[PDB]
């Protein structure tokens, strides 16, 4: 069910991020950095057991997850959430839940490229993501 979104992908696409970033917070001189960095994300399954890392220079993050079941997560800005990864319609759905907050991040496929939208509050991101070989 999960398969078509494993491997290694390259962000290749970012509209409103800053604006997301803005919403959760996060500082300006934080914001200008993350700007400019095109991350790695590698999402890989072991059974029933997801790992997605995140990489760049300046952040890493990696979590694993089983669907469907909750999880304790520190982002990348340092939120300590309550987290849940299912697929919903054939995405990727994960939410975010923290101090009665949530957002969510959903991956989806569109023409074989993996599309990533962020929302919290009003803002809403799209990322897009590139498979490499
Ligand atoms: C690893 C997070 C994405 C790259 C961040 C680059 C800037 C690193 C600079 C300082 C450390 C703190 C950065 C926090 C940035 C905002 C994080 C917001 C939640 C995670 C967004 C994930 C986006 C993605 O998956 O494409």
């Amino acid at each position: 069910m999960v398969d078509a979104f494993l491997g290694t992908w390259k962000l290749v696409d970012s509209k409103n991020f800053d604006d997301y970033m803005k919403s959760l917070g996060v500082g300006f001189a934080t914001r200008q950095v993350a700007s400019m960095t095109k991350p790695t994300t590698i999402i890989e399954k072991n059974g029933d057991i997801l790992t997605l890392k995140t990489h760049s220079t300046f952040k890493n993050t990696e979590i694993s997850f089983k669907l469907g079941v909750e999880f304790d997560e520190t982002t990348a800005d340092d939120r300590k959430v309550k987290s849940i990864v299912t697929l919903d319609g054939g995405k990727l759905v994960h939410l975010q839940k923290w101090d009665g907050q949530e957002t969510t991040l959903v991956r989806e496929l569109i023409d074989g490229k993996l599309i990533l939208t962020l929302t919290h509050g009003t803002a809403v991101c799209t990322r897009t993501y590139e498979k490499e070989a």
